[PDB]
């Protein structure tokens, strides 16, 4: 084998992508599920739209969008979440993202760790 030649000029064409900085989440005792608003994710192909689960976290890339591109990656999980259990499902102009509960029966004060520890600054912090 080995054959192969090829080199041709592209222009400007997209790159960048929105950051997603408001995004509707929400927990069950069950499954872990989030809810962002994304007019024309549910049109654009599964191809654009990128997304991985991890044990505690989970990115989501979305591209080609509304003459647009977005965004979306959190990192630091309250709690963990099964990947391959984990899923990602697309709504009316928006997009799902299941994502499983490595324990059920429990609440998420917080999507991630960071806003928590944030939020609680001066608390019961050691011991």
């Amino acid at each position: 084998g080995s054959s192969g030649s090829s080199g041709v000029v592209a222009p400007i064409t997209t790159g960048y992508t929105v950051k997603i900085s408001n995004y509707g989440w929400d927990q069950s005792d069950k499954f872990v599920k989030i809810y962002i608003t994304l007019t024309g994710v549910h049109q654009v192909p599964t191809e654009n739209v990128q997304v991985h689960f991890t044990e505690r976290s989970f990115d989501l890339l979305v591209k080609n969008l509304n003459g647009k591109s977005y965004s979306m990656i959190v990192n630091n999980l309250l709690k963990p979440i099964s990947v391959e259990g984990s899923s990602k499902k697309v709504k009316t102009d928006t997009v799902l993202i299941l994502c499983r509960k490595k324990v059920e029966n429990t609440r998420w004060d917080y999507l991630t760790q960071v806003e928590k520890e944030c939020k609680e600054k001066s608390g019961p912090s050691s011991g």
